[PDB]
């Protein structure tokens, strides 16, 4: 049974992607996290089983920057998904709540973690599809970060997409304007939203028509290169957008520091 092997702990919370409790493997202890999701809430499945379960396994590997899906089950009216869950942690969204805006090399490192994650979906088939702050858990003690909640995902395709569900104030102009969009450029956007997020203490845009006008307003000291490469992301044509490659390449994202010397710096 499930009940059996887990340990069920108190809900860390609930909304458009189920309700998640902590939990513990009862038998080696292992920190889990338990995700109830309603079978009339899924509008995605095939292999039958959820889109986010496929999603999950076919990003299933050794590589900690995805979250790792340890089991599912199946019950009546919903699927029960066991996840991994570090300790201690932080989703981004708490963490930037704290602190405010983040150093620039803080956000660099971070940055460069969450664009490693992704270059890693998309290698294995996966476009996530809602990557922001609450999205993106810290590892406080290893300063690793993890991507999580593949509950809006898709299988990438080089096709157009003309449904979404992620997050409104991070999904780019050509969905707000036409409902279409394609996978790697709508996801750059996105990063180019979080990028903003990070190094400002909250994102660039709150309404339809200032997602399509695109202009970006600094609302915090950021350096030069910084906010070109923010720009850059944010170009409201998807084809002026950086590749994965472009990004990782950018001045700004050189000399970046290794998870342990960002938990060292910044977090311990
Ligand atoms: O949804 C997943 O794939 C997932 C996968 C792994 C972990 C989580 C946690 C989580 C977040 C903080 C601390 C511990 C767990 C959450 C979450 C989301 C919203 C509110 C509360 C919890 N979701 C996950």
């Amino acid at each position: 049974p499930l009940e059996s092997q887990y340990q069920v702990g108190p809900l860390l919370g609930s909304g458009g992607f189920g309700s998640v409790y902590s939990g513990i493997r009862v038998s080696d202890n292992l920190p889990v996290a338990i995700k109830h999701v309603e079978k009339d809430r899924i509008s995605d499945w095939g292999e039958r089983v959820p889109m986010e379960v496929v999603l999950l396994k076919k990003v299933s590997s050794g590589f900690s920057g995805v979250i790792r899906l340890l089991d599912w089950f199946e019950r009546p009216d919903s699927f029960v998904l066991i996840l991994e869950r570090p300790e201690p942690v932080q989703d981004l969204f708490d963490f930037i709540t704290e602190r405010g805006a983040l150093q620039e090399e803080l956000a660099r490192s971070f940055f460069w973690q969450v664009l490693e994650a992704v270059r890693h979906c998309h290698n294995c088939g996966v476009l996530h599809r809602d990557i922001k702050d609450e999205n993106i858990l810290i590892d406080l003690n290893r300063g690793e970060l993890k991507l999580i909640d593949f509950g809006s995902g898709a299988l990438l395709k080089d096709t157009v997409y003309t449904d979404f569900d992620g997050t409104r104030v991070y999904s780019p102009p050509e969905w707000i304007r036409y409902h279409r969009y394609h996978g790697r450029s709508a996801a750059v956007w996105s990063l180019g939203i979080l990028l903003y997020d990070m190094v400002c203490g909250d994102i660039p845009f709150e309404h339809d028509e200032e997602i399509i006008r695109g202009q970006v307003f600094f609302r915090q000291r950021v350096s030069s290169e910084c906010q070109h490469l923010i720009r850059w992301c944010l170009a409201l044509r998807p084809s002026d957008r950086p590749t994965f490659e472009e990004i990782q390449n950018h001045p700004w994202m050189q000399d970046v520091l290794l998870p342990q010397e960002t938990a060292e710096i910044h977090l311990h």
